[PDB]
Order: structure tokens, then sequence, then C-alpha cells
């Protein structure tokens, strides 16, 4: 029993994870082989990232500006190339804690375990949705830049994200590991802002089949909807719609509890129409969105890595 | 910016992760140095747990019959002791990926990161905190005894927690690293019961105190209170009674924020009379309570954003 927002173990991250220093800036990379990944704004000086043509600043730079440093050893720089907004920093030496990998990039909705790194040291691990406007509700400091997300299939590790910057409102910003931002923002400090942001549907549904398993009901009702009702009342609440493929993806929660997802959704629509009357679900007086449905069958069935 | 439930990164202790076998029983094992510490319950089958005379069963075994699997090798039990609920499993190796490691014993509302685990092998991370009731509400499944809870200030481990049980509310019980348990709990199948829970109050006003440090006054008021005060409108919430301790531990965000700790009471007081009339505070809707003082001070920054 219980259910808790739950990160992926993350010692297979930590053991790549690097400090990379191109003059007065410091931020995290990721060592990964024989490359080190980190934002391509660590070349640049606060004045540069006004405007920054970042092929000129980086053909100014020698191997030798980058200093990367894997816990108390100094790694040499052999190569520098840039790949959107990521610089890859060839060493002469593979990381022997390399894992099984592979660069993903995800869609909003998805989840995945962000390892918060300041210095090349890994400070804390939390688990993050990318939002529908392609921010993430992070939690990051000054130093922060490069620390990565990812998930977990098996035991090879999927990076999906790296942090790049934060946003007016606390939110932040990041592209995948090929350097491609998630959402339309760029690396230059100039006004931008996260757009309207809606609730994940599907990971909703998600969380409150969550609670059905652990024995919270109290929300559960007699009654269904039809997708086409159901999509009417999530527009005008400001939730994502609901697809045929999120109502076969919890076909298995659905099997397991007994109430299909037409009358989850039911339930979803009292609960925007209604409230939730002083109750609450999980111990939440809000709905959650950042549990998948393969994130509520992996915690309620112990999968490990 | 931003505030999020973190979990120290699990990598030190998922390299002392082990599975522990007894005949039909399998559960995890914490590999430090050359030992290992279980559940003492590892020995017991689910007809002993009733009344289990642990010194019995376990004066029956020898080290053959403590299967110890770290990865995919076999480790070998040359000893067996038992200290307090704690199996201690002497084996031939010292585990190499032993980190800088102490244990230590917490109290009521601190907090600490739990790596969950089945059959010795990490599922999952979250963070938690020790309920006044001194029981945790964790994420656990059947298999998951022998998983631990720690902290990780500096490069230094400090295991505080070993789970050995579920309570029939669905919340659960264990022991520190000496098998100790957390409150008035045995490893027996007994009829047992957690305490009446209460609301961790020092731990809200820190948290209150970080959604100021973010840039969140909507809940600040005119108003102060006295201690007294205080302590008797929350007790009627079912709020822990905030002691001078807890006042002087707040000392430094009340100082970084410029807000009082007794007029940060006030706004507390107030909250819980009004509830958050549909704002949230830090994305919630209910009082976190959660995170303590010190994990308010090394998540947020050294700046108020004012
Ligand atoms: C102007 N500026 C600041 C430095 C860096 C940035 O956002 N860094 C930070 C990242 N995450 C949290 C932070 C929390 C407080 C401060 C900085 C944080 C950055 C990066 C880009 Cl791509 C563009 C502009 C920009
Ligand atoms: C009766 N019983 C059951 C097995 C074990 C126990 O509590 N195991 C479990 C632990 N954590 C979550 C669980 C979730 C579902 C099922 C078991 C779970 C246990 C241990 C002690 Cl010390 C006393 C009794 C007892
Ligand atoms: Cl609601
Ligand atoms: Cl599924
Ligand atoms: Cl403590």
């Amino acid at each position: 029993s219980g259910f808790r927002k739950m990160a992926f173990p993350s010692g297979k991250v930590e053991g790549c994870m690097v400090q990379v220093t191109c003059g007065t800036t410091t931020l995290n990379g990721l060592w990964l082989d024989d490359v080190v990944y980190c934002p391509r704004h660590v070349i640049c000086t606060s004045e540069d990232m006004l405007n920054p043509n970042y092929e000129d600043l980086l053909i100014r730079k020698s191997n030798h500006n980058f200093l990367v440093q894997a816990g108390n050893v100094q790694l040499r720089v052999i190569g520098h190339s840039m790949q959107n907004c990521v610089l890859k920093l060839k060493v002469d030496t593979a990381n022997p804690k390399t894992p099984k990998y592979k660069f993903v990039r995800i869609q909003p909705g998805q989840t995945f375990s962000v390892l918060a790194c300041y210095n090349g040291s890994p400070s804390g691990v939390y688990q993050c949705a990318m939002r529908p406007n392609f921010t993430i509700k992070g939690s990051f400091l000054n130093g922060s830049c490069g620390s990565v997300g990812f998930n977990i299939d098996y035991d090879c590790v999927s990076f999906c994200y790296m942090h790049h910057m934060e946003l007016p409102t606390g939110v932040h910003a990041g592209t995948d590991l090929e350097g491609n931002f998630y959402g339309p923002f760029v690396d230059r400090q100039t006004a931008q802002a996260a757009g309207t942001d809606t609730t994940i549907t599907v990971n909703v549904l998600a969380w409150l089949y969550a609670a059905v398993i652990n024995g919270d009901r109290w929300f559960l009702n007699r009654f269904t909807t039809t997708l086409n009702d159901f999509n009417l009342v999530a527009m005008k609440y400001n939730y994502e719609p609901l697809t045929q493929d999120h109502v076969d993806i919890l076909g298995p929660l659905s099997a397991q509890t007994g109430i299909a997802v037409l009358d989850m959704c039911a339930s979803l629509k009292e609960l925007l129409q209604n409230g939730m009357n002083g109750r609450t679900i999980l111990g939440s007086a809000l709905l959650e969105d950042e549990f998948t449905p393969f994130d509520v069958v992996r915690q309620c069935s112990g999968v490990t890595f």
C-alpha cells in the first residue's frame, strides 16, 4: 500500500555526471562513452547571452578552454562540436561507468526523473512531467544547467532531458540530448514566457486508478460517458483531449479495478464540475497529473532496475 | 526557483542492496563492508509470525541456511547474529561499493529518502517523513522488507530506517539500523495499530517560509501570536505542539525572509481557519508537512524573491 511520487533509482546517471567549466561559467555535463554533453551556453558570458552567435563564439575556443572534472579527476578534452543547443566535448577517456543508454525525445504528459546537479555533483532526484506547454515545473537553482532527465526501461537509461534555463514564472526549459528544445524556447536572454498550460487528462485518470487500487473509491459513481462528451467537458476545464490511444493505454488498469475507462471519465467529469467537497484522493486536494498509466502499473506491481 | 519533494540521489545505496533468502522467505538486505543487515523476520514462516521466538528460531539456523545474492553473485555467509529486530549476516566479501556511512536514529518529523527494493533490486526512490505516530506513509508491496531510508548530507550516507511491516491502515513500520523499532511496534502479526496521526507543525512552517522565499505571500497577515495561543489553536486541528526548540530551528528562515516565527504562526492559524479559498501554496492545495527546516534551506536559494 501507499502511493508516492517516485523517481527511478539514479545511480546509473550519477556515474555520468561531470563538471564543465568554460572561462567563468561552470555547469554540469553528462559523460557517456568518450563524449561529455552539456548546454552550448557554457561558452557564453552574460553579455553574449543577449544575442549569441554560438558558432562564432565556439570557433574562438580551443579544447584546453574546456575544463571537465569527473570527481577529483580532470578529463582531457580532445575535440568539441555543437549539435543544436548541446555542446559535445570529446574526451580521451571513455567513462567506465557508462550504462546501457539511448537518447529519446519524449512527448508532453510523459514523466521522467530529474537528477539535479551542481558543480558535477548530484544533489537530489525528483519525478517531473513534461507539461503540455513544454515546460517542466522543476526545482533548480543557478548552476543546475546540464542536469538531466531520464527514464529506465529494463537496464537501459533513456536520457530525455537536459536542463538549460528558468523562465520568469519559475518554470524550466530544456532540450532533448540531441539539443532540440522542448517547446518554443531559445537559449538566449530575451523575453520568453511559458504558454497557458493544461492538465494531462490520461495521467489524472491513471492516478484515479491508483487511488482505487489503494482503497479510495468515494469518487466512483454509477455513470459512464461517451469519449466525445468527456472531451467537450475536458476542453472547458483546460484538460488535454483524451484520445482512443489513451483509453487503450488505460485498459490494464480498467481490467484490474473493474472500472471502465469511460466510467472513470464520468468520475473525473463530476470532480471537475463539483470539486472534491472537502475530500482528498491519495492525500491530495488537487487532481494529480504527473503519474502516467505506466508509472501507476510499475509502482503498483513493484518493477525493479 | 521551484520547490519539489526531492529525494537524495540513491546510487550510493543501490550499490548496497542485496537479496536475502532463508527457506521460502526472500527479502532485501543492506550490504555494508562484510555485513548484510536485514529484518530478523526473514527466519520466520508466515505461521511463525504470531508469537515468534526469534532466539529459538535463529539458534536452529546455520550460515548455509542464509542465501545472499548480490547481483548475479552468491555471497558466502560466514556468521550470523541478531541485534534487536535486525539480523546481521557476516559475509566473506567486503562490499567494494560500500560508501562512507553511519547509522542514525531519527526523531518524528525528520525526513529521509526511501529506496524501495524487491528481490535485492531497486525499484524507485521517494521522500518520506517519520510521522509523529512513528509510522511512515511509504509505498511498499510484499517483498519490500529490508528496503532502507537514508539521508546523504555531504558524501556520507546516514541510514535511518529499515522497512519491516505494513500496518492495517496501509502505513508502514520499521526500525533504525540497530534494529530498534520506531514507535510501539513489534515484528509480530499481533493486533497493532497506528496511533492517531497529527501534522508536523514545524515542517508546515518551514514550507510556508519556502513559499515566501519563492515569492508567494498571499497567506501572510498583520498578526502575531504567543507560542501558547498558537498551540491551543493548532492542537484543535491535530497539529503537533510547536516547542521553543522548533522556534529556534526556524530562526534562519525567519531572518532570511524577514517574517518572525510567531508572525508565520499567525499565518498558519489563519490558514487552518480559512482554508486556501481556491488558492495554492507551492502547487499544493493542502499544507505540506514533509519538508523540514533543514530541507527548505538546502533546496531554496539564499536570496528571497521579494
Ligand atoms: C539569463 N539566463 C540566466 C542563466 C541561465 C539560466 O536560466 N539558469 C538557470 C537555470 N535553472 C534555474 C535557475 C535559477 C536561478 C537562476 C538561473 C537559473 C540562462 C540560460 C539560458 Cl538558455 C538563457 C538565459 C539564462
Ligand atoms: C503479517 N505480515 C505480512 C508480511 C510482512 C509485511 O508486513 N510485509 C509487507 C511490508 N510492506 C508492505 C506490504 C504490503 C503488502 C503486504 C505485505 C507488506 C510482515 C512483517 C512483520 Cl514484522 C509482521 C507481520 C507481517
Ligand atoms: Cl478539483
Ligand atoms: Cl499499461
Ligand atoms: Cl532527527
